């Protein structure tokens, strides 16, 4: 029911309009706790961990690299939180294998996906195992 | 004793040369585990680095180029108690990731802004009075 949300900010802001795409999307199955990512760092950082520690399913979109991202699904990991990375292959860029090779059952799961069916793999994950 | 370097390598190999300079001044204060980033399979690589940073006694990043890996590493290693210094170039014109430098807290997560030309004594300094 609480989801959070994990998407570049400082790493780089060129795929906010998809950010916003998902989270509307991820609304539908739940209240989703990081709605900043879409539109004083010690009080963020609390604010966040905080978050993620009430969060019941971690979604990432892992194609922008970002410190705070893969910060956000290390620290999750170790919280024993269900994770769903998204990346785009098409960006020509290369998931860090720090990611990829996180992947483990459905615990941690990599999904690579098409921009224009961002919202239906979503459907797809959430359906399957929420 | 052991210490384990993160820095960028998908996220980009700009700052690689400064990389080089941080691993060879941490040869100082003990054995590096990744001295591969200052040059298988995904699976093998995240279960060999999360390895050694399990028995890490230390955990340096270079945090300039963002970069999922190493803030994934910081994640891991936050978690596990792990002593960190991160070090961050303000001359790059980036800004620091938030969850990165707010996540500095006493001596366990440190996070240093460098001029590149002292990196070293920088590091002298952290080994030699910041690392409990
Ligand atoms: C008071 C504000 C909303 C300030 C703006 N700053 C932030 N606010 C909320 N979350 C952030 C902020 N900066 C980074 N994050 C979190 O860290 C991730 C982005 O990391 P990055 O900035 O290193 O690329 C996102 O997934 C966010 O959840
Ligand atoms: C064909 C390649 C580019 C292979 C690189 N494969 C790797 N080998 C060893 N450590 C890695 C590798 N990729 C990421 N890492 C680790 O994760 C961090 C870099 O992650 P990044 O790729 O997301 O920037 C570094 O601190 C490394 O310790």
């Amino acid at each position: 029911r609480s989801v959070y949300f994990c998407g570049s900010i400082r790493g780089g802001r060129e795929d906010q309009a998809l950010y916003a795409r998902i989270v509307s999307r991820l609304r539908r199955y739940g209240k989703v706790l990081t709605e900043h990512v879409a539109d004083g760092d010690q009080f963020i950082h609390e604010q966040n961990l905080n978050w993620l520690q009430q969060a019941d399913v971690v979604v990432a979109e892992v194609t922008q690299p970002s410190l705070g991202v893969g910060y956000e699904l290390g620290r999750a990991v170790a919280l024993g939180k269900p994770i769903l990375c998204l990346f785009r292959p098409q960006s020509g860029r290369v998931l860090s294998a720090m990611i990829r090779g996180a992947a483990d059952g459905s615990r941690f799961q990599v999904w690579d996906y098409a921009e224009g069916e961002v919202e239906t793999m979503l459907d797809r994950y959430f359906e399957a195992y929420l």
